[PDB]
């Protein structure tokens, strides 16, 4: 009842709800134990997360044709298995690319989603393609009403088509939809299209080094410490 | 060799007829007078069919099922004399948002989901399907509805668009439905098919879809027996 119009909460998923960095590191180390000796887990994980952007913006700007996030993960992984000089059979490239499909939830994510679902539709709003988000959902137990991913719309966030398409599929005006995210760039794009905004800081997403998105950069509608606290603030 | 099950929803999973009539009865026990409850339910689907055929064949522009239910009801109100409030047209249009599962639906789905992705493949728009899922407790992985693709079944865009979003070849996807026309369209596009007869969908008078018209990949008496046939192999 904090608004009363607001009926759906869209969520960003990577970083906001799941700790991709820990999960990838962990999966790299299980691999190093199976292969012969050491792999550079941290450096691979951290570089991979940045490597596809030029290629994502490439897609955005029309420079290159549509590829979904699984494909960009595949590409970028090949490019730096090169640089870093590990050779990979197709069976391994497929396996490593699918690392992003099994990601650990933050301690609050599950409980908070189960709390919020009573009063609100919950939907994923991810750059992850639908099939990748289905696997992430099942591994972590995320209780989605719907998944509204980039590949439904042929755009990556923050293209306005993503937010607008989500609201179109939910059959809601923007002002009745809230985006919850850990990243101010996402919230900034949603606000400009009339969406409500809830920010949850995830200061460990990028590890002990993290410098970005430590705090709210605008007066988002709700600022919450975690998803259950978002639920508390929403019900009052 | 098989990774996802697409389900038709109205009829196949949920008993819409009994649910609408039931809600029509309760509306009587609140209002003044009586309504043509059974009569109305039975005319409503036929009522929008023209509208849909006109969306499909281009003679009209994209309306979703919700909108179609609304326009059709209004027309049924005119016919039967009924003076219906904007609020009441909305509530009655909303009867489709709350539909009761068949007795096998929920456990059968909870069993099937362990092994397969479960996705709704419905003429219902996304938002209507969301209400139906939540009221009934349907555990979907995904909803692949008509409004996502801009097309109503049996247009090939629905089936083949579904498979592409699941990133799966048609052959690794099965459609489960109580309606032979749905399976027929899916089978011609390469999908696997499961048929489950729902002889009471349309009431004691039911004459269509009482049996399998083709040798569908599976023919099952309910979702549980389907689970059992798939476990067997
Ligand atoms: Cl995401
Ligand atoms: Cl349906
Ligand atoms: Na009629």
């Amino acid at each position: 009842l904090y608004f009363q119009g607001m009926r759906a909460i869209l969520f960003d998923v990577f970083g906001t709800l799941v700790d991709w960095r820990s999960s990838l590191i962990e999966q790299f180390q299980a691999l190093e134990r199976e292969l012969g000796g050491t792999l550079p887990c941290v450096e691979l994980t951290d570089r991979w997360r940045q490597q596809y952007k030029p290629a994502m913006d490439r897609v955005r700007n029309g420079q290159a044709p549509w590829q979904h996030l699984d494909q960009l993960h595949r590409q970028s992984l090949e490019a730096l298995a090169g640089e870093f000089g590990l050779a990979l059979d197709e069976a391994l490239l497929q396996r490593i690319t699918g690392f992003w499909h099994r990601l650990r939830p933050w301690p609050d994510t599950l409980a908070g989603m189960h709390a919020l679902k009573a009063d609100y539709w919950l939907a994923a709003l991810s750059n992850g393609n639908t099939a990748l988000m289905l696997d992430v959902a099942r591994h972590a137990g995320l209780p989605w009403d719907m998944l509204l991913c980039a590949d439904l719309f042929g755009h990556y966030k923050p293209d306005p088509q993503v937010y607008l398409g989500a609201c179109r599929l939910l059959d809601l005006p923007p002002q009745e939809v809230m985006l919850c995210a850990a990243h101010n760039y996402d919230l900034k794009a949603a606000r400009a299209l009339g969406l409500k905004t809830a920010f949850i800081a995830r200061p460990l997403e990028y590890g002990p080094g993290q410098s970005q998105d430590l705090a709210a950069e605008q007066d988002w509608d709700l600022i919450a410490s975690d998803l259950l606290d978002l639920h508390r603030q929403l019900a009052a």
